[PDB]
């Protein structure tokens, strides 16, 4: 069947473990390690074809892909410095991939919180500036979490 090799990719502590785990397990981890590199594998249908989701979650920290067929680009909404650093990944994305067309959703996470730095209309013009689409999420609410992963399965699809 279907496989959609996904990789969650940005800087660390900005939620892309709580994120992954909310979408595969269906709970939100208040406290987690740091990751060095965890694979998820699962088996879900979506828009009617049953697929299995290959979700690599990498390293945001700076002490530590190639395979991967969609990127999830993630920063949080109340990390300033996580978005400033976000051209970072879709370059070693664009390097790694050699294509300035790779499927890839910008996703600003933590929107559940209230002390939002990063306006809305900034991330929506960086995510427009890359030509591909921008998804507020929170791994704690799930809100946006499957239209984040299911939007990268459809660009996927797209490509
Ligand atoms: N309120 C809230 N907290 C969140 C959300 N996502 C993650 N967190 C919290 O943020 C912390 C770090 O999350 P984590 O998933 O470990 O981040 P990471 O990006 O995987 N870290 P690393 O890059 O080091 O592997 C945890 O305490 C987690 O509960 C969210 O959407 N909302
Ligand atoms: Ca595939
Ligand atoms: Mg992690």
């Amino acid at each position: 069947m279907t496989e959609y090799k996904l990789v969650v990719v940005g800087a660390g502590g900005v939620g892309k473990s709580a994120l992954t785990i909310q979408l595969i397990q269906n709970h939100f981890v208040d406290e987690f390690d740091p990751t060095i590199e965890d694979s998820y594998r699962k088996q879900v249908v979506i828009d009617g074809e049953t697929c299995l989701l290959d979700i690599l979650d990498t390293a945001g920290q700076e002490e530590y892909m190639r395979t991967g067929e969609g990127f999830l680009c993630v920063f949080a909404i109340n990390n300033t410095k996580s978005f400033e650093d976000i051209h970072q990944y879709r370059e070693q994305i664009k390097r790694v991939k050699d294509s300035d067309d790779v499927p890839m959703v910008l996703v600003g996470n933590k929107c559940d919180l209230a002390a939002r730095t990063v306006e809305s209309r900034q991330a929506q013009d960086l995510a427009r500036s890359y030509g591909i689409p921008y998804i507020e999420t929170s791994a704690k609410t799930r809100q946006g979490v499957e239209d984040a992963f299911y939007t990268l399965v459809r660009e996927i699809r797209q490509h």
